[PDB]
């Protein structure tokens, strides 16, 4: 059975916005969600869909870019930092439950490699 997703918005948080979280939805986001391999990331992984019966008994942080996607669109990060860490969550998860060498693998690992091409160019003020 798969766990609830992860918050997206809370009425609560404080909001901001900042140059690098606009840069952060209308450039990285945008880029990546666009990427030929961005599909398997695009939502939460459905371990009943995709029959991984084991997928949350290994991955007890689970993170997409379907979720990334409405956290900044909610205001929902207050520094660029929790963005950028829920993207490292992300790619780490699909290496943590498959392994070297693996087809998902190495699309995540693309996937990352753009990702970190991107922040690169982060702006500043
Ligand atoms: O949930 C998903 O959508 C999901 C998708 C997955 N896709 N795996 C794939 C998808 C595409 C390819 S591929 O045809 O493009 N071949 C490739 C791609 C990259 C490197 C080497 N070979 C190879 C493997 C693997 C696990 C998943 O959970």
């Amino acid at each position: 059975m798969n766990p609830p997703p992860p918050e997206t918005s809370n009425p609560n948080k404080p909001k901001r916005q900042t140059n690098q979280l606009q840069y952060l939805l209308r450039v990285v986001l945008k880029t990546l969600w666009k990427h030929q391999f961005a599909w398997p990331f695009q939502q939460p992984v459905d371990a009943v869909k995709l029959n991984l019966p084991d997928y949350y008994k290994i991955i007890k942080t689970p993170m997409d870019m379907g979720t990334i996607k409405k956290r900044l669109e909610n205001n929902y990060y207050w520094n660029a930092q929790e963005c950028i860490q829920d993207f490292n969550t992300m790619f780490t998860n699909c290496y943590i439950y498959n392994k070297p060498g693996d087809d998902i693998v190495l699309m995540a690992e693309a996937l990352e490699k753009l990702f970190l091409q991107k922040i690169n160019e982060l702006p500043t003020e």
